[PDB]
DNA sequence: CAATATCCCGAGTACATGCACAGGATGTATATATCTGACACGTGCCTGGAGACTAGGGAGTAATCCCCTTGGCGGTTAAAACGCGGGGGACAGCGCGTACGTGCGTTTAAGCGGTGCTAGAGCTGTCTACGACCAATTGAGCGGCCTCGGCA
């Protein structure tokens, strides 16, 4: 119980890296969706939003 | 008519294929399972219908010459065919990677409770952007003034 940091700005990264783990989890993908390839993957979403 | 070529038919030709075999891993088979979602039930919305009217557009025509279309153009090479060169083709082996097996232990999923992030709310509450209109500018064409070259 130490309040909590969400895990976009653990990151560093103004994308949800919470939201996209559970609809990568549940897209058309195989049983094991592990968690740094939800950060690896907010950014390389967000980095088109800023180059575009 | 002559000639190069494609077509056609039979001999002779390795191996490819279809098969039989051993055997192994997985498809079946039964019992159990909850829960997906089928189904049933209303909720409330928009998809649709249905009218009146302007004004924008669409269709039409008319005149016409631009552009396409055609013929005939003159100019130079891809094709034809040959000579001619080297290069794609067929064997000997090394060991390095790939696989595969072993035991490597990292992380996720799940279920837990707490809580703050987000996404529907407003007439929010305005005021960027949206017309509406004005004004400037350039460019082009038409008059008008003025030296000089070819003709009496």
């Amino acid at each position: 119980k130490t309040k909590a940091v969400s895990r976009s700005q653990r990151a560093g990264l103004q994308f949800p890296v919470g939201r996209i783990h559970r609809h990568l989890k549940s897209r058309t993908t195989s049983h094991g969706r592990v968690g740094a390839t939800a950060a690896v993957y907010s950014a390389a979403i967000l980095e088109y939003l800023t180059a575009e």
